[PDB]
């Protein structure tokens, strides 16, 4: 990952 | 709010 989100 | 990031 690395992102975030919340999708 | 509610959402995620990061920005
Ligand atoms: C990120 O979000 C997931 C759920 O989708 C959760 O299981 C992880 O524990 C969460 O990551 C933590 O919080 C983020 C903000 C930090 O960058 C990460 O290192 C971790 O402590
Ligand atoms: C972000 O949300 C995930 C899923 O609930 C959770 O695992 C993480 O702990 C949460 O991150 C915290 O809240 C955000 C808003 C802050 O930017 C981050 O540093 C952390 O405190
Ligand atoms: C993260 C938060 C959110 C966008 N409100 C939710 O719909 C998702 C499943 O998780
Ligand atoms: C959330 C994760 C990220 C997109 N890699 C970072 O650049 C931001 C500051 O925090």
């Amino acid at each position: 990952x690395x992102n975030x989100x919340y999708x």
